[PDB]
């Protein structure tokens, strides 16, 4: 079995602790833990290969820097999270990858681009734009739901293939 540090971010409600609740306990956060360090540890099989995905949790841009560099420094990779109805989060997920190349102090990085919140109706980026980031930045593309529950482990897997390839 190997761990794999899966380092994921979000600007807050981009649905970043949504995704990890759900391929940790499988549900809508209700009455969870407002962010904290509690990271959580599922242990999967990626094509027939049993290992761990240690899911880090941080919080929603609340002054903390400090301790980004600890876990970046400490992730196997990164998985940005957007919301296709929240433009914000296209925005923050444009400057949150700039943080990656700086601490890992390379361009070439393993990370995953999410499109969650895939359900709503009422979508403001396209996927046009999404593919835009993903092909400018040489990452794949996946969309998940974390209200309906869509392929949400397809965009959490497609990362232990990113770093396996590096
Ligand atoms: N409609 C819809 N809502 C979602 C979806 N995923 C998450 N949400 C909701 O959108 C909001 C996202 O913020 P929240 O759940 O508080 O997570 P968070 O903001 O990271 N927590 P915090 O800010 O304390 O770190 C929540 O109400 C979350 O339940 C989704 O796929 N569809
Ligand atoms: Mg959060």
């Amino acid at each position: 079995m190997t761990e794999y540090k899966l380092v994921v971010v979000g600007a807050g409600g981009v649905g970043k602790s949504a995704l990890t609740i759900q391929l940790i306990q499988n549900h809508f956060v209700d009455e969870y833990d407002p962010s904290i360090e509690d990271s959580y540890r599922k242990q999967v099989v990626i094509d027939g290969e049993t290992c761990l995905l240690d899911i880090l949790d941080t919080a929603g841009q609340e002054e903390y820097s400090a301790m980004r560099d600890q876990y970046m420094r400490t992730g196997e990779g990164f998985l940005c999270v957007f919301a296709i109805n929240n433009t914000k989060s296209f925005e923050d997920i444009h400057q949150y990858r700039e943080q990656i190349k700086r601490v890992k102090d390379s361009d070439d990085v393993p990370m995953v681009l999410v499109g969650n919140k895939c359900d709503l109706a009422a979508r403001t980026v396209e996927s046009r734009q999404a593919q835009d980031l993903a092909r400018s930045y040489g990452i794949p593309y996946i969309e998940t739901s974390a209200k309906t529950r869509q392929g949400v482990e397809d965009a959490f897997y497609t990362l232990v293939r990113e770093i396996r390839q590096h």
